């Protein structure tokens, strides 16, 4: 085991920002890489086709400024960063991209933009742990 | 975030053994500590002399397995605090992670049951949902 390549999927939520702290903690003196991923949920997005395309382009643009600030923070600590924005089902794309990129670990929050108090584990994290064969570091949301 | 103190709860399963490689990968140049914990599940003990006999055999078997893990961890330079308790595994792991002030819990996705159809063991599901500590879930073999 060596944690050379990390997958860090973010939905720009407060809990995902806690998980960024842990991505930064994995830095050593060796060379390391972060796959920085945001998924635009296609289910939410749902001529007709023309309208869909234009809408998908708008969500993308609106996620680029957030991704650039994170990419710069991570580059400043010494990582190489591959940033990806993709339209699709979030838990499926995280699992697919962790396998395609050959990562050593996925570091993610326990909760995300919904963060309902009664829910004790978000559905993207629960599906990624159950469906991926990669190690998953689950960083918990703030206390109360 | 600094991973100075790790809680490594083991049931001595094959998936827990995979998780032990990840505990060793957390070693750096700095002083690190592992809380090595084994819970004897009280629900599998619950005639009274039969219980004590079973209890003793489980404690004896746990101490023998824990001694070898402890040395393997000390050999890579950890300080190890080894703990054996009788109780409910997920509850004891949540409680001892808090009481020891660990930085992270490193554990398997599955354990001694390891049923193919089950995609996350109930100990790990409970610890993720009840603990506020970061949890590194190490998955079972793909075989
Ligand atoms: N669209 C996404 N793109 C990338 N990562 C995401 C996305 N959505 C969630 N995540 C990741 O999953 C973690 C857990 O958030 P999750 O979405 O499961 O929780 P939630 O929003 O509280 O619950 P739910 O979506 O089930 O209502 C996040 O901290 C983030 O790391
Ligand atoms: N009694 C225990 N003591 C310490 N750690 C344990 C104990 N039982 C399980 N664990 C931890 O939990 C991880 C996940 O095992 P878990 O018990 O949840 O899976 P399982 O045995 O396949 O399923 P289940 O117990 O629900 O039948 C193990 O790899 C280990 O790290
Ligand atoms: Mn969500
Ligand atoms: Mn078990």
């Amino acid at each position: 085991v060596m944690y050379k390549k990390i997958l860090y999927p973010t939905d720009f939520s407060e809990t995902a920002e806690i998980a960024l702290k842990h991505v930064k903690a994995f830095k050593t003196l060796k060379a390391e890489e972060v796959i920085l991923l945001h998924v635009i949920d296609e289910r939410e997005i749902k001529s007709v086709e023309e309208f869909e395309n234009e809408l998908k382009n708008k969500l993308t643009e609106e996620a680029k400024n957030k991704m650039e600030n994170i990419k710069k923070e991570l580059e400043d600590v010494g990582f190489k960063v591959k940033d990806i924005i993709v339209v699709g089902i979030p838990h499926e794309e995280i699992v697919k991209i962790a396998e395609d990129e050959g990562v050593d670990i996925i570091i993610m929050g326990s909760h995300g933009k919904t963060n309902l108090k009664e829910i004790l584990l978000g559905s993207v994290t629960e599906n990624v742990i159950k469906k991926s064969n990669k190690p998953v570091l689950v960083v918990k949301r703030k206390n109360s």
